């Protein structure tokens, strides 16, 4: 019959937890990038990927001033990252408690190739992954990241793929549940191809209506969860185009038609997009005349960082400029969120 | 890939028809009844069931006076009563039109029994339903209605029940909605036993779920589409007592975990509680402090009908009484759906 | 929990029908087609379609000669020729069990279209297919028909139509169990375009997959079920050739991987290849090295009855011609069903 | 479309290693005990558990005379085990090999809780399996075990479970055939409560039929897998009582409606049976009348070492005698596996 799988003292703190992620006008800062993933984002300036430049990069993320604070909701940690601390020796979850933002962990230990598929990926990471939430939680850590690929190809995303998925996002929000820690639901679309809106917009509903079943059979407290998908847009190949207005209508019909209401809210990933564009795109959706029931809200990587490293250069000189060009990029994607943002 | 079920004007046709169905203060008259359905109905009174006597009532239902017209967004017809006539020649469905509603008709065989299940079945009706709903709609029905019957039993519904209801309930849709018909889907679950609120709450969500993922697989249009699901009550033989506000908390809960906001709205089935007690409970979810992104409206067959078939008695005299009766009910049924009803 | 579908008297009395129909040496003689089927197979010749004339072909047909006899399992039947008797008076399903054969009837109800797909169609006759599979059993009728159509396209089949066409053949399966008749799962896969050998294959296999799981689901007995899936045939566009070995080791290996053994026999549909090339292959699959736990028959319509509907010309003089030419044929089937066809 | 997850040298592969395992006369002896789950069994006779004593209660197991090497086809070691040799100093995997039989390793990290369920769990065990399959595959395993649990309660197994235990185990078993190993599935079905024999066979068969309809949704191939499930049985608590006929039938029966032939063979685990109703059931599923088209081998810890530990005593004193009772307990068992076992 009916097993409770959360306690209604669990359902709250899970539900405190995600509208406290998704608070009006704050977003997700997306700092989880492990060794080899920071790496190209480091090459990309010209200075050595260490530990400390990987702990003083973080510390520039996230030592912000004032302004950042009613912005960022949440931010996700690397596992290093979470067990790393300031320069006064401040640990990262505090310093991130102590902005008033939520401390988060990407648990997921990458995508590994689904046999059978065209290239297709299932993610792993579910080994253990309750004795580690339950770490990640008495460490600060109140959310947690799960991103799973797909991508768009003219027999992909397969059947296999979109239910494995499911299914891994489904268990690994169990876990984090069970664990007190609000899963981020990543069933992220690839914008690879020459795929347009339409063909992006059928496969993100397919995906999604998939996740949501997956979470449903797996007794998901969607309270507690986040969701944490691509923005339905053209592939990156895609020769037509389609305007911000298109893009967030797409968007927010697929998000409709897929996602109930009681998901906490819906933190858009930046999927390959500048962060200008990121954040005009989110302003459109939530400029969108459709009802939208959820916080559609920003969960970025690049499209808060790009413009901080370019800035930062890697050395010390510029550690108030990159700190500038991050807070404003942070302000803009929460009036994105709040649907206010006038570049 | 991406195969349009449906062009954009006939989706844009289903969502006006939709939309004009669940129309602000507006719900549905489920005035469907097999000539075996109504029988028990007549045979309460002492009333013979006739032809002549079926069409005077229909007609007593459907052509009430002018302050009928803003509460009855649509009628649900049975086969035999989208063919009659009102007394002055005027068809049903055209009276039905006049008054500004929508003419509905039941297109379900009704439920046959699921093998290897206890008790549990499943509704028929989609041999030739495409050239069915084609006819309905060149004779003025704008939307169809399908029952599916679900119980909680103690192994009670079954994932075979469940599944095979949900895929009749989408092939259903995938039908109405080609022929231009919007698809009313309902996954009734009868409320027999003795489970309590949450349980009938988890099987609501639980069938709800199915329905949806379904209705995905089918390619349903769900702004095209009503839901027509079971208030989440406790059986008739539970012992626990439960208030309306607690009916309409698990009711709207089960709703937005499950149901699409895509879904143009939510029109309840009266489900075997009084008038009085349906027009509460609806009130009492539309009072739900929840965000409800549909318009959660009625479909009631014995909670709008009861008290006028008790005035009307069978004989002509009370004509204008049971007139008034039913006028009078749609009123408080509409005010509950603004969720403004005070008795 | 557990609720027999079927008490062990009817699956005695399943197996026992499904055990006769594909008794060792004998087939199935797929002598179903509605008016406009067999109006196609009558023009070719230049005979006009008349109640008689196809009164007349099922009886040339059915009234064989002894030889036939050994050869013939089980004969499937329209309904109009099920309600038509020989030139003696005697009434064909009785003249189908004279022979010692067992009488079928085709209850499937045609193919329409499924929305949002490519082309794809699922299979109706549902609907009061209790009462019809009951009034059947009690007209002679011990198993019934049911063609499921799938072909193979750049994006078909989908998984949409594999599960739809998997969910009503086992729901067919599930109503002519309990009404005592023996379902025959056809879930038949058009040899249309130019995809291979080991596409076709794939597709069976998963078809079969898909089919076998929803009969699961279903409760089917699988023992009082037989299966009529298309032989892996390369596309009837595709350039490359396959030897009748190959199509045997790529037919006899995709039954394996999915059908279980508890399915009384595999009968095999033409499916679009002349008789003799049937033949062949059916021999071939039986003379496959590999073990096969089921009665590899035929069930064949086109391949038992071209050559004899061609020597018929539709006039009377070539009675005796085309029931020898269908002897001989059956002959063939029978020999290549025990593995011993040498043309 | 059709992507080959194998290469045919791959699938010859794995048919190759299936087919020796389950050679006929020849079953898998099941050493895969942690230091957990072998602790129970070394605390029953009071022996401490070490490593050292580890190790020599498994090259006791191993270290056997030459007449157990037709009747062990293959063994299954833990992972330290994988890695300790005999005395020797011949590494336990040679010895296998030298024997005839096929090194197998158990790749599950065991069973997690579902949240939600009656108690019910899921096998952990995927996280980086493929690094371990490949490394386990150049220490000389060819096979591998995934132990799936499941129970059988008031409400249990639920679908959730089911399904993804069934999921899980075609992960896992996609992982190991890309990795060259055989991949045996156990969907362990607990005996444990008072449900009858004919409730665990159509547990047995749902288990089955999803396990085998999630090995074809991940392109598994069959032919390079064994099975591993749990013999028919009634539960531990069952007052009804079953003969070794009637038990034989049953679980060949649920064998016949869900296993497809192409499956190599199906190694019947113990379950908490003792040595000689584990050996006679297998005898009698040997004898079984039904047609079995599989290798019905054994795959026994506990049913083949229980007498053996208990005549070792933990003292290097009776090595001989608790070889002789292992040698003698794989006579029997191998007798069964071939239907000749006569006590």
């Amino acid at each position: 019959h009916s097993h409770p799988a959360l306690t209604p003292e669990q359902k709250k703190e899970l539900s405190d937890i995600a509208h406290r992620i998704v608070a009006p006008g704050k977003g997700i800062l997306a700092a989880d990038e492990s060794t080899g993933s920071i790496a190209k984002r480091l090459q990309s300036i010209g200075t050595e990927n260490t530990e400390e430049n990987r702990r003083f990069y973080r510390q520039l993320l996230l030592t912000a001033d004032d302004r950042v604070n009613p912005c960022i909701g949440g931010v996700i940690l690397f596992h290093e990252t979470l067990y790393q601390k300031a320069d006064d020796g401040r640990p990262f979850p505090q310093v991130i408690k102590s902005k008033g933002g939520v401390v988060g962990i990407k648990v997921d230990k990458g995508v590994v190739p689904l046999a059978g598929t065209n290239g297709e990926t299932t993610t792993q990471g579910l080994d253990g992954l309750s004795e580690r939430c339950a770490q990640y939680k008495k460490d600060g850590a109140d959310f947690a990241k799960w991103r799973c690929v797909l991508k768009i190809g003219e027999h992909t995303p397969s059947a296999l793929a979109i239910m494995e998925n499911a299914n891994v996002l489904a268990r690994y929000a169990s876990i984090c549940q069970q664990n007190g820690i609000v899963p981020i639901v990543e069933p992220e679309i690839l914008p690879d191809g020459d795929h347009d809106l339409k063909r992006c917009q059928y496969v993100t509903e397919k995906v999604l209506a998939a996740v949501y079943k997956a979470l449903s059979d797996h007794h998901i407290y969607l309270e507690g969860t986040l969701l944490k998908p691509n923005m339905v847009t053209p592939g990156h190949a895609c020769t037509q185009k389609y305007s911000h207005e298109e893009i967030a209508m797409a968007t927010v019909t697929a998000l409709r038609r897929t996602v109930p209401p009681a998901v906490t809210g819906v933190t858009f990933l930046s999927g390959g997009q500048s962060e200008e564009e990121a954040s005009i795109n989110l302003n459109a959706i939530n400029k969108c005349p459709l009802l939208k029931p959820w916080a559609l809200t920003f969960s970025y990587g690049r499209a808060l960082q790009a413009s901080a490293l370019k800035a930062w250069g890697g050395k010390k000189e510029n550690l108030k400029a990159a700190q500038e060009e991050y807070v404003k990029r942070a302000l803009a994607n929460s009036l994105a969120c709040q649907g206010k943002y006038t570049p």
